[PDB]
């Protein structure tokens, strides 16, 4: 259930926009006064092929997801728009977690980093425990947004970006692109299916880029080929430093494992990194 917001519920502020299916304005509920960010869908008709007319099922299969989401560590849908077809999503004011931890002059303290880890670790728990899981397919640093940095704020962090998500009680398949950030069975090939375990996967290596502020497989220099490879058969993965606390490496080792099966619940790594 999503309810409709008319033009007059809303007033718009400004533009911010690196929309994929469109673009994002910052705005106000007129009722709450509550920040808002708006996503709208823009088909170009002077712009893409048929094929890429196709971001449709992109704005949908976000609205879908959405719908029935409700944490604390994933960003609130408010509701919908119509002429354009616009999504009404909760304001997260301090940016995205990407794009902060360029910011190597200021690095995030280690309480705020534990902050931050457990915030999206609460939001991929309560993804998991749906029925069926959420499998969000695209869980990486500019997708983590950041609602606060300070350490004693209800909520830090909010898992945004549901577009490529996807929901079924069967397998699911389809090859990924963003191959530093993806599960091994997800870059190899279209034909093999995987589960929410991905996420888990995709989960490790925010929890390293967290860790060491730095892009995951940064150090390593391949050709596609090469590098979906080594991932796949020769397990390669990025170098945790020597000083990260045991238990945290544990966490990010066993959750980015080549068996999907070997990754942890994430009622193991919310208990764990809370131990931290
Ligand atoms: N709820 C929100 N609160 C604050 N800013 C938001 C927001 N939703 C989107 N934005 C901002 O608007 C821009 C739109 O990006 P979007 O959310 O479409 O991801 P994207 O698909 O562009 C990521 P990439 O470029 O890697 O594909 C981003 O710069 C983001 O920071």
């Amino acid at each position: 259930r999503l309810p409709t917001l008319a033009d007059n519920e809303i007033e718009y502020e400004k533009q911010i926009g690196k929309g994929g299916f469109g673009l994002v304005h910052k705005g106000r509920l007129v009722k709450d006064k509550s920040v808002v960010a708006i996503k709208s869908l823009i088909l170009g008709d002077s712009e893409g092929e048929t094929e890429m007319i196709e971001k449709f099922q992109e704005f949908q299969r976000e609205v879908f997801i959405m719908s029935n989401l409700n944490h604390p560590n994933i960003v609130k849908l408010y509701g919908l728009m119509h002429n354009p077809p616009r999504m009404v999503m909760e304001f997260v004011p301090c940016g995205d977690l990407y794009h902060r931890l360029l910011d190597k002059a200021h690095p995030i303290k280690w309480s705020v980093k534990l902050r931050l880890m457990l915030d999206i670790a609460l939001g991929i728990e309560y993804m998991q425990n749906q029925n069926p899981p959420i499998v969000h397919r695209d869980l990486r640093s500019p997708n983590i947004f950041l609602q606060s940095l300070d350490e004693n704020a209800p909520v830090c962090a909010k898992v945004a970006d549901f577009g490529t998500s996807q929901q079924s009680v069967h397998s699911v398949s389809g090859l990924l692109g963003n191959f530093q950030w993806m599960a091994p069975e997800t870059i190899g090939a279209e034909e093999e299916s995987y589960t929410e375990k991905a996420d888990t996967y995709s989960f490790a290596m925010i929890l390293y880029t967290i860790l060491t502020g730095e892009g995951p497989f940064d150090e390593y220099s391949y050709g596609k080929i090469k590098f979906i490879n080594m991932i796949r058969e020769e397990g390669l993965r990025p170098t945790i430093p020597e000083d990260c606390p045991p238990r945290l490496r544990n966490v990010i080792e066993l959750c980015w494992s080549g068996d999907p099966k070997k990754r942890p619940h994430f009622s193991y790594i919310v208990k764990e990194l809370s131990e931290l």
